[PDB]
C-alpha cells in the first residue's frame, strides 16, 4: 500500500514516460533494435517492420512539451510519433541531439495544458549499491519496470560495432534493452540520475545494463537552450 518505494516512483514517474514510434520511408534501423522488439512484443502489429523505422521511449523533463530519449531513437527523424500513457498522441520536432553521446531532445506542442514532467538528479552523487528502477513505454498505453542497483559510473564499453566506445556511463543489474532504451532511469527519489540506453545491444549477455548520466545530459540541453 504505502511500504512499498518502488511502487510509489513508477507510480509518479509512469505518466510522463513515452513512447516514440518513427515510420519508414530509414537508417535508425539497427537490426539489433528491430529484432528485439520483433521476437518479444507480440503486441506488434503484423505490419511492424515494413511501417516501422524505430520504436522507443523518452521522457518529458519540463512542462513546455520537452522530451529527452535515445538519439539512436529518433535520431535523425523526419517522421516522429509521440504516445502518451494517457492515451493521447503527438507530433514531435527534432530539436537537437548527438549521436556520440547518444541524447536527444524532442518537443511536444502544448495546445492548453501543460504536460507532466521528471526532475535530473545529480549523478556526480550517486552512491554504487543505490537502487535504480528503469522506466519504459515502447507500446504507449503501459510502462514496462526493471529494477537492480548502482552497478558502477563511469564505464567505457568498446562498440562491439568496432568502430568507437561507449563512454561515461552508469551501470546497472536493471534490465535495460530496446524494451526501455530512452525512458528513465530513476532513484529512490524520484530523480532522473541517466537516460536507459541499449545500443550496448548487449548481445546475448547478461545483466549488464547501461545508461547515460544526466549530468552529461544537462550539459548537453545546455548547448541547445532557447
Amino acid at each position: 500500500d504505502y511500504e512499498s518505494p518502488i511502487v510509489n516512483v513508477v507510480e509518479a514517474c509512469a505518466p510522463a514516460v513515452v513512447k516514440i514510434d518513427v515510420v519508414k520511408t530509414t537508417s535508425f534501423f539497427d537490426p539489433y533494435f528491430e529484432q528485439f522488439f520483433k521476437k518479444w512484443f507480440g503486441e506488434l502489429p503484423p505490419g511492424f517492420e515494413r511501417q516501422v523505422a524505430s520504436l522507443g521511449s523518452g521522457f518529458i523533463f519540463d512542462p513546455e512539451g520537452y522530451i529527452l530519449t535515445n538519439y539512436h531513437v529518433v535520431g535523425g527523424a523526419d517522421n516522429i510519433t509521440v504516445t502518451m500513457l494517457d492515451g493521447s498522441k503527438y507530433d514531435a520536432e527534432y530539436i537537437g541531439g548527438d549521436e556520440e553521446l547518444d541524447i536527444a531532445v524532442i518537443k511536444i506542442k502544448a495546445s492548453d495544458k501543460k504536460f507532466p514532467y521528471l526532475e535530473f538528479g545529480d549523478s556526480d552523487k550517486v552512491k554504487i549499491g543505490e537502487w535504480a528502477i528503469a522506466i519504459g513505454n515502447p507500446l504507449g498505453f503501459q510502462h514496462t519496470v526493471t529494477v537492480g542497483v548502482v552497478s558502477a559510473t563511469n564505464r567505457r564499453i568498446p562498440k562491439p560495432d568496432g568502430s568507437g566506445y561507449y563512454v561515461g556511463l552508469i551501470q546497472t543489474d536493471a534490465a535495460i534493452n530496446p524494451g526501455n532504451s530512452g525512458g528513465p532511469l530513476l532513484n529512490i527519489h524520484g530523480e532522473v540520475i541517466g537516460i536507459n540506453t541499449a545500443i550496448v545491444n548487449p548481445q546475448e549477455a547478461v545483466n549488464l545494463g547501461f545508461a547515460i548520466p544526466i549530468n552529461t545530459v544537462k550539459k548537453f540541453l545546455d548547448t541547445i537552450l532557447t
